[PDB]
């Protein structure tokens, strides 16, 4: 019942917490079920903003967010651990590009791997992360979709894409004397690694310059965002295909079918 | 050169980082290699300590380590980055245990399981998680070794173990019917999943109790390392088997036999 609060603070010593941060967390959590709270992400929250309401600083709210965090993987209950992150400031993004702009952009491409990379960060979307990690074993041309991994402790996501694009995948993949697991590879001393997302910037630049614009990998998943939403998808699909519980795939291939995104320009 | 570190700034700020934060990391990492640092967790050290002694608050010096960490991940040095670890403030443990103790510890046991759990936890010294975490199939009983699976981002490692304690695992393996990778499960609602912390935390003070002393896994991973060392195994092989450059394999499993650390109560 409580003795396992006793535990869990020589936990903490031992992985090295401070005395007083310990006092804290020990004070908290026990807060919390005092309460009634029961040891899931949401009761965290609806214990997190009455203390927030009561006027608790954010240094305090960080502190109690990670005290009930360190709790869960003590539970073991590693499910509701990762569910409570802070959500980040959220920022205001440059103005959505057009497709004149996108289609100037793709189109300046040097080389095929160039063209495929900027084609995903933008036809599916993928965060700068999502696109450095991708294995080529995901590219599914069966379902013609591609499988974006769950990151360290989100959930997996199914986007799919247009014959075309699964088109050039092939082509560039026939092509590719190496065995790296990954999709996209940048050639080194050592030859042959992985992408760091540096070089997508690096090279998100380039062909923005080119093509007349100040750019970001971000803008580009922005903007399949938007496009998305001006060709008439309803924004709790297009907020399933890009991540951050009614859910489907034969629904997802369809709709992604109608808004003819990556075809509207390749 | 530079125009890298301009887009590192717009990277955090896309990541939701506040606008003076990111006007901190891109200060000192201007300033890392203005001196002429080398992208690596060694000169990132040799950067840091100059500042500690310099006068820098720890705030200040954990503000600068995770500016230079979330710079690595940027250039996609993930190698150097975990590296980076702000080591853990050292606590001073409980005496040490002692062989008739340990003894009547492991003789405790209610089931084989948790004989074998705790004979883990002290004949291969290991961490609570990565107990918790160990698959059976990382038991490989043809060179009579645990594979320790490496962490987060740590390293993989291997600890020797005895013909008698690989004999328990066979004679409690045959005795397990369900599909769950790990060596170790606790019975639920939702039978056979994973041991949390907590769990092996319970179990540990249970057996603690019956043979009268105040116990915690760690107190079982330390007289492991304890009493390697009274036996006259060189610390170095002993933080080498423990974790926390010159490895070996068949002078572990050598060394270890010369120990016969579980052998001497079982
Ligand atoms: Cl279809
Ligand atoms: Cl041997």
């Amino acid at each position: 019942r409580d003795d396992t609060i006793e535990e869990f603070a020589t936990y903490l010593e031992l992985e090295g917490k401070s005395r007083n941060t310990v006092r804290m967390y020990t004070y908290y959590i026990s807060k919390f079920f005092e309460e009634g709270h029961s040891p899931t992400a949401r009761d965290a929250l609806r214990f997190l903003a009455k203390l927030k309401r009561k006027g608790y600083s954010t240094r305090s709210l960080n502190l109690v967010i990670q005290a009930l965090k360190a709790y869960f993987k003590f539970e073991g209950l590693d499910s509701e651990a990762e569910k409570l992150k802070t959500p980040k400031m959220p920022k205001t993004l440059p103005k959505s590009l057009t497709e004149e702009e996108v289609r100037r952009i793709i189109n300046a491409a040097e080389t095929l791997r160039d063209r495929l990379i900027l084609l995903l960060l933008y036809g599916a979307g993928l965060r700068v992360s999502e696109l450095c990690n991708l294995r080529v074993e995901d590219v599914n041309f069966e379902y013609g979709v591609i499988v974006v991994r769950g990151g360290k402790g989100g959930k997996d996501r199914v986007v799919p894409i247009s014959e075309s694009l699964l088109s050039e995948i092939k082509r560039y993949l026939e092509s590719r004397n190496d065995d790296s697991p990954y999709l996209f590879v940048e050639m080194k001393r050592k030859r042959k690694d992985k992408l760091s997302p540096k070089t997508v910037w690096r090279l998100v630049k380039k062909y923005g310059r080119k093509a007349g614009v100040e750019l970001t990998p971000h803008q580009l998943r922005h903007s399949f965002a938007t496009h998305m939403l001006e060709r008439g998808i309803d924004i709790r699909i297009i907020q399933e295909l890009l991540g951050h519980t009614q859910i489907y795939t034969k629904v997802s291939t369809k709709h992604l079918k109608e808004a003819v995104k990556k075809a509207k320009l390749v």
